[PDB]
């Protein structure tokens, strides 16, 4: 192992934030894996369809999952998300931690986060919020945003924030929370309005955006960690090979440069099964409590 290419499933549309991470990582893992990694995009239901696909795939090491913190929210959002977060997989390791930006279409009237809150409260019924479906990173942040503002908004789900971004750029949807691996490009060129970040400290590549925390939203912190998993029952030597390849992929300079430019923190020393298992163990109950408090129930 591996004696043929390894398929890496990204549960979202090509060209978006997780796809960007996946394609860079696929390249960086190659020298150590000793085979090419082929990215497959499988969007739908906030990432649960793609996650489920890998959960049900042959445990031979030729199907692996690259998925983000939505892996941990979906079990509190769906009566049956299609997988069991603690047992459906053999965890390989953590990958990156990506902050989010609150953005709007380029001609959205407010120019800052204070004015945004005021505008959304006053004009709520005229405003659409985009996300990548229940279970997505943009869904989690969007939920937190409308809760913090005390509003209910028309909410439009997409198979990823790549198609959502298309509509935002096209002025077909108004407001979105999305990861810097997808938004940096559009923010720095001035193509979208940018209001705030969801990190505890400012994003150094986007230094003029205040955190939500410093903007008055105490504890409004969202970091979209990403993990890599194989299906339950994948042989230990195969998991071992995947761990070694992931570690080498994260330690690679080209990968790290691209991640740095996109505002992603590389979790270089946390690319091991135990770290990912611990992350999932902590995160599922954390988001469960958040949704419970927001009155957001399983469906
Ligand atoms: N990470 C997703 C977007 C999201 O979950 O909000 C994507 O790659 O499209």
């Amino acid at each position: 192992y591996p004696e043929r290419p390894v398929n890496m499933v990204v549960p979202f549309a090509a060209g978006g934030p997780t796809d960007n991470v996946a394609r860079s990582l696929a390249e960086s893992m190659r020298p150590t894996l000793g085979e090419t990694v082929v990215v497959e995009n499988k969007g739908g239901a906030g990432g649960t369809i793609g996650t489920t696909q890998v959960a049900r795939a042959q445990p031979d090491g030729y199907s692996i999952l690259l998925m983000h913190a939505g892996f941990s929210t979906a079990p509190s959002l769906y009566k049956n998300p299609g997988y069991e977060p603690y047992t459906s997989f053999e965890p390989i390791g953590l990958v990156v931690d990506v902050p989010m930006t609150i953005i709007a279409r380029g001609d959205f009237p407010p120019n800052n986060i204070k004015e945004l809150a005021e505008y959304v409260k006053k004009n709520a019924d005229k405003i659409s919020l985009a996300n990548a479906g229940i279970g997505a990173a943009s869904h989690l942040c969007g939920t937190m945003l409308v809760e913090a503002l005390g509003v209910n908004l028309l909410t439009i789900p997409y198979k990823g924030t790549a198609p959502a971004m298309n509509d935002l750029l096209g002025k077909q949807v108004d407001l979105m929370c999305d990861q810097t691996t997808n938004t940096t490009q559009q923010i720095t060129s001035g193509k979208v309005k940018a209001y705030a970040v969801t990190s505890l400290k400012r994003v150094p590549t986007l230094p003029d955006l205040p955190t939500m925390d410093e903007s008055g939203y105490k504890g409004f912190e969202v970091g979209i960690w990403h993990g890599m998993w194989a299906p339950k029952g994948t042989p230990k030597p195969v998991v071992d090979k995947l761990v070694k390849s992931l570690q080498a992929g994260l330690a690679d300079p080209k990968f790290q440069e691209r991640m740095k430019q996109l505002g992603a923190e590389v979790l270089t020393n946390e690319a091991n099964p135990e770290a990912l298992q611990a992350k999932v163990k902590q995160q599922v109950p954390q988001w469960a409590e958040l949704f419970k408090k927001a009155g957001v129930e399983k469906q």
